[PDB]
């Protein structure tokens, strides 16, 4: 994930222009190899045409170049790319939206599961750990970075996500399917046990806990679904062939023909087909954005930081349920205890952001005395 | 369903190019027969024109070819295809999103329905079985693969989804409508009986169970609706006629006329209309993706694995409610029992994915001492 | 509603081509009259030009035909049609999604409202009948087919949706607004009475009932809103004028001029403007799909089966709450009572749909012994 | 709001054509003044060119007309308009979806708040009145029609939406912000008081009431947000300049040059630029639809009927909570008391809408005896 | 945020035209510097060509200008810009939708947390303050204006959002991540303490409070996600390069060549390339709208008023929970106490907005006596 929010906070002079000097997660990184292959092929073709063809063979090559340049427009590259890239971007944001965060559940566990003794500590930690374990099992199923971190359940045990007892229980339950669902059943059973044992004081609080845990389970299921049900291979193949065929046709249709022949479009003979290179940049860059976002859980620069999310979730959820349980700042009267209209100060750098309240669009409408009179 | 998530995890050199060597669920599989028919017709027309026409008749054919090539652009093939394919893809992902998974309900049943004795086992298994039976009844209504597996309710009884008593009850209730709704009414009644009999300890837990079951019912209803309310036949017919008319016009408009006549666009006479073939590939491939996804519950390669989903759901839900009921791993203090900042290790293959926390876009903003001062 | 899901289950050879032999709810049915009017006008114009004009008058007509053919492209027919048709299709699927189904509510009523005696029967039937009556009142407000079935509240009483007492109560409550909301207030009051009378054992179950009933009320409100707030007349008028002006210009711009004049585009003189006819087919077909779906509750072939939905809802809801109340199949141990990995059989027609479980995209990643080692 | 649902119920011959004879909320009403200004300017320019220019000055004007006609295509009017109009239409339907209806809340208040005595009447009326007052305060903030009806809180008191005591309380609470939120805090406090006083029998019912009231509050907040956060002025200015520049260029580029000069596109000299007028109609009509829907709470013909909604909501909510409280039709056995398959009759006008139930797409699949056999 | 809702309430003559005289948050403000740079470069190039080139060098420049003008169309500027701007606008409205408003929570806290004594005051104020503190911590993480107001937690303490005890607790809990989540855990714990201490009378009300607080937490998480996961840099770079390359090509391709050469498109030699300037206006204006909305929490004119929202939320939430707690207007019978059909008056300015109720589209359908008869 490359963040440039801070850079683009204000619309300034060449705001996006200053982003063209970025290498990490950039268009240049995505397509320099493809571009180099295309450039090598283009110049090989030019040198063959200019130094390994007789007059009649050069006339044949020129006729073919005119034909290819004329019929390039048949390829619906823009239409295919637009459809495909919109679909990939929509899926990409959905996939992020379905990353499970234990924050709601961890506040509920911290609050509802009672006891500052060792049994309460153990119970709260085990519940939040079941949520983290379920998340990590799905994430190592669908993310190459998480898989390379935890290539086995023994790795998960060594990293502290699973205890040896949990690992043995998983092995005993083993079915011929992904077992990422097991920690949710464990969570439900342990929450029921906590309520029956008096650690959860009310079935309403038990219901709240299970609702949060089930939300996380649905998010994990969506992640599994996106990893399983790929964008149809036929769509991917259509877009790939469109782009490749366009820029293979360009290799012959965008050559600089002999200016002596004074062809209708070939009066000026540059050496660098700058507009062909820009077209390659735009269209192959569109395809490269699709390629990078099609699996947002790979190891691209703009792919999600799944490992960071796993680490942060573990740290925050454990802190919240264990150390922050019934551990509050002293409740004292605040700065505005008897001020009916609190007005927090502004700094010299923010004084210009003090605004009068917007009171609705109708506020400034003006009416006469007779206009405002009620009729019988 | 063809999955290539693993292949497209990272944007590499010709990432999508390597997907053109896939046969299963590919564009070649979808349109080789149509393409062969088109090629045969194109070459029959070429041979007729070149070997069964006098000079004047060949001049007439050339005038018709120029006319057809000129007026091909009248067909709004791209506009029609774009609309239609976006609609089909949206429906396709909705249809997947409405496949019922018993995971939420099965965690709730495992937890809330009490008793390790035979009556508790029977009750939990029967509730989860009612959820599975409702799902399978809708799936065999809307999916050809599931129907071919279970072509009758007697097949459902032989496969263990329904008991003979349930089959008799369904026959007694028979109305002139799809009866996929019956297991939900059975579930509600059996849950009420379980709560009245003390197996469910609280009406709040009963409410949670019924909410999960009703979510599944709404998903099943959406599946029924998508199977019933097809995309309007008029839209389908418009797109079909557009594509067919375009590539029937091409058969005469894309012939290679006599290069002797030196026509404005006909200077070079290839034998293979490569750009016409690429256009056929793109446009008929778009139509073929729509054709494959229009009913995602058929037996295409990229259609959903409904039979696998049925099997997995049955296995997982039965395991969760029966064997995993009040059967938890031993609760022991975890690896980070007294570590306030747990730091799971990285492997040598993942050490590069260790990232500093993103602390917000404003973190690196720099201000002066006077800028940061509060004003009165 | 025309269903062809079964026909389009698999992408086969000319899958959509076989749908062009459908008459009911077809493009031919939608625009044969318009097409015949257009054809008659086109040929009247051709005959006038060819048999009722002098040489100079024919030259004037030819200049006008060239001018019209040149300036046809000014009309943004495709852009206007695309916007309009996307809007109509989105509204159409929303309108279907807001058709109220009593299934969730009827399972809750069957379960929660207790008593196998006459008072319990009466109470459950009356609650589900209030839900059906609310649905039917909105449906006869917004659907021409339902209105023609029930052109008065006396018709509703004769059909059994309303009792004479309910009809008198509605007449007493009469306000100068659509009264489709009344049965929801009746439902809330009768549910409160049932809970106070002991027929509903818990306020949590009462809350569940009222939540389901209120969901139905919100769906009915959405139906009312779509019937009231039409797509803006200005959008409709813009699209209509675009299509009509395009095909009125075509009547003069697409005539076959005298081939003697050998005009740049008029070398070949057919009698049938086939490409103009195809353009009419596509564009007027797009407009006709919009026309048919703009009110999906009319009496078109592809309009919703509101009458069938009303009948089915009444039958199913009454059966569910009355006959199926506390009437369950015998609970006996299932086929897989002691089989930890149930494997339902496959038929010979479905054996090919047996699939290995997808275990996640990272499953086949290969790593070295040193790659998988944790670092300190 | 102009409704034509009834007119467009069925796709008939010239279904949309018959809508071109509508004046109220029509394209002609929206752009006749702009069109008249454009026509006057066009003909002033034509008369200047034809009667106030020498030969050389007319040649200069003709060169400028050819130049302008050639370079008209540079303006991306269609692209800008498409984006803008889609955005405005999406916002418009959201704005309607966020109009608060008290129906759910009023059924809950009617049911849950107990007592047929004066205190119960007063309590129920006051709660529903707080919901109506909150709605009206936001609506008079964001709607010009509602503001012109209630230009002051004293107007609200005179119209009966607020009591003098409520007005005094609002004045006492006055902050420098829109106070539309106050009635929600009043509602929460009065509901708490009703539950503590025994008028609400259970905290679950209190929770239901507060959930409905909070849904209304979120809708009101969305209305406030749409009124405050306008579509960006930069988008609006871009679209306006595109359309204006296009039709100012047209004034000189679409003149009929001297047919004597026999220019490539100027052979025929009409007096009325019919295609320019149609382009103005389409493009300015698109802009006018955007202009009308950008604030759907103004006083356009197609703007929302906020005043009617306010009146209806007040009447219906008061009736529901006061007169309809515990006031039900007599519960008697219905028409189908002992009919397991109720079949409501059809009229002669609806007999054709009787349909057989759709039983799923797989119903008609045919299989052999060996195909349907289970394999071991 | 620039609001012009009031200006665009009604579609009037040149409704959007009157918005072109706006400077704040306008297209002119966004791109005057870029436009001036472009104009300076264009005229430098013109003067170089006309005053620093020999005849042959001018012929070379003219050939290059024709070549560039011909090949400008290769850049898919419109397609790239459309995709990008739609994505930015969608994200922008989502970002606004995820701004947390404490209104729902504050009504629930005002109602449910009991006690008019100092402990009740303190408890209610502390809960609402935890909600405000969580909101402000996320807002200063993601908003430059809020950060410049509160560049440190010590600033938050001085402004009254945090007490010194809360600041010390945050420092003690410090992890290497954004700590905006901490106040939600504090809220959950303090709500649990309030319920155990009798200040919250029921666990159902506790559940309601925690649901509202968790909704706010999810909104804050969405804000964090949008600030972290930027639109992919590759998309941004593609759009930037497209626009820049288009208007750098224009600098040479849109020069006025020597009219003496009488080139096909260069007959008339203006000095100002008006259509090039309009294209710059449109396309760079599209890019500038994207640039301004890409981070809606910067300090642009059309950026959100985060500081105003923070101030208003603090003031309103404190007033609601403290002064408005169990402080209601006197409950007296309303204006329509015994009026079954209340009819609030209209003013002379609003009498035209009195409308008859819309009773559904089927209301005016006419049927015969035989049509309306039920058949047996
Ligand atoms: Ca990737
Ligand atoms: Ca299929
Ligand atoms: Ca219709
Ligand atoms: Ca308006
Ligand atoms: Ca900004």
């Amino acid at each position: 994930t490359i963040t440039y929010t801070s850079q683009v906070a204000n619309a300034r002079l060449g705001s996006f222009s200053r982003l063209l000097l970025c290498w990490r997660g950039s268009i240049y990184k995505l397509l320099y190899g493809e571009f180099l292959i295309f450039l090598l092929c283009y110049y090989i073709i030019r040198f063959i045409y200019r130094l390994a063809l007789t007059e009649e063979q050069q006339l044949m090559f020129e006729k073919l170049t005119l034909y290819c340049d004329s019929y390039i427009q048949l390829i619906p590259i823009s239409f295919v790319l637009g459809f495909y890239v919109t679909l990939v971007v929509t899926r990409w944001w959905n996939q992020y939206e379905n990353l499970p965060w234990p924050d709601r559940l961890m506040s509920l566990v911290s609050g509802f599961v009672e006891g500052k003794d060792e049994q309460g500590r153990l119970l709260r930690r085990t519940l939040i750990r079941y949520a983290n374990l379920g998340n990590v099992l799905i994430l190592r199923s669908v993310s190459t970075a998480v898989y390379k971190r935890f290539p086995s359940a023994q790795h998960l045990v060594q990293a502290g996500f699973m205890t040896p007892a949990e690992h043995k229980q998983l092995e005993k339950l083993s079915l011929p399917h992904n077992m990422f669902w097991v920690p949710w059943v464990w969570f439900a059973n342990l929450s029921m046990k906590a309520w029956l044992g008096g650690r959860i004081r009310d079935p309403i609080l038990l219901q709240s806990l299970l609702n949060e845990m089930n939300t996380l389970r649905t998010q994990c299921g969506h992640l599994y679904a996106y990893d399983w049900i790929s964008i149809p291979l036929v769509y991917t193949q259509v877009v790939t062939v469109a782009v490749y065929s366009f820029f293979l046709t360009c290799l012959v249709g965008r050559q600089f023909l002999n200016p002596a022949k004074a062809y209708p479009g070939h009066e000026l003979d540059l050496v660098v087909p700058v507009f062909t290179f820009l077209q390659f940049f735009f269209y192959v860059g569109w395809l490269k954005v699709a390629e990078q976002l099609i699996n947002p859980f790979g190891e691209d620069d703009d792919d999600f930081e799944t490992n960071w999310i796993v680490d942060r979730n573990l740290q925050v959820s454990l802190l919240a349920v264990d150390e922050m349980h019934q551990d509050l700042p002293r409740m004292e009267p605040d700065m505005y205890w008897n001020k009916p209209e609190p007005q927090p100060p502004y700094t010299a750098a923010s004084a210009q952001f003090r605004r009068a309240s917007f009171m609705g669009s109708t506020f400034n409408i003006s009416l006469n005395k007779e206009e405002m009179e009620f009729q019988p």
